[PDB]
């Protein structure tokens, strides 16, 4: 079942460059799924658990969102702490706050982002 905002072929999933939000992310997506495309939308952080029920996910391309390092990555940066190799990712920048803007997401650790949310 290919998300409504999306386009799918085989196991590809392609969702980028849709203007795509959190609060307008699909909530799921097949489990099938082997490639995840969410380029280029306007995706601030990921929802806990959307890439973790995606068991077969060998990518997921993320690159031109405007990332914010705060709590609400601490998902996304488990998902690619967990991954096999991190070069894959080293486009994933950090817009903000200021104090990781132009940190690369894949070495960012826990801690920061906890920090990044402080009053
Ligand atoms: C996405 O962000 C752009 C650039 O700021 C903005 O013009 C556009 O309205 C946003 N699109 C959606 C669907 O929110
Ligand atoms: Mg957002």
């Amino acid at each position: 079942p290919c998300p409504a905002p999306c386009s799918c072929a085989g196991t590809l999933v392609d969702c980028g460059r849709r203007g795509l939000t959190w609060a307008s992310l699909p909530t799921a997506f097949p489990v099938d799924t082997t490639e995840l495309v969410l380029t280029g939308n306007n995706l601030t952080a990921l929802p806990p658990g959307l890439l973790d029920a995606l068991p077969a996910l060998r990518t997921a391309h993320l690159g031109a969102n405007p990332w914010r390092c705060d709590c609400r990555l601490v998902p996304l940066r488990a998902w690619l702490a967990g991954r096999p190799e991190r070069a894959p990712y080293r486009d994933l920048r950090c817009v903000a706050p200021p104090a990781l803007r132009g940190r690369l997401l894949p070495y960012l650790a826990e801690d920061e982002l906890r920090a990044a949310c402080a009053p």
